[PDB]
């Protein structure tokens, strides 16, 4: 029962450091999204980058 | 009847050690509250700590 306490404890530590894990309103991390697009060119065309949910 | 004795007076010394528990005045070892919750996040997201009575 204490190492079920202490799993318990660690798996609510991994979500809430998951659900931190934010950069102004965005995140690429915690699953709020598909993907992020970042500008690349002056044309508009972008980086694309997909999320790695955590 | 001196064993009892002895073990009463360890009874009223645990009690005493119990109560004194505290830490500016807050405490979660004899169980006056619930929980006591804890920063998390700029939100105000919690940190829920259940006390434990002892």
């Amino acid at each position: 029962n204490a190492l079920k306490s202490d799993f318990d404890s660690l798996r609510d530590q991994i979500e809430k450091a998951a659900t931190n894990a934010k950069f102004n309103g965005v995140s690429i991390a915690d699953g709020s999204t598909t993907k992020l697009t970042f500008l690349a060119n002056s044309d508009g065309s972008g980086f694309t980058v997909n999320a790695k949910t955590i």
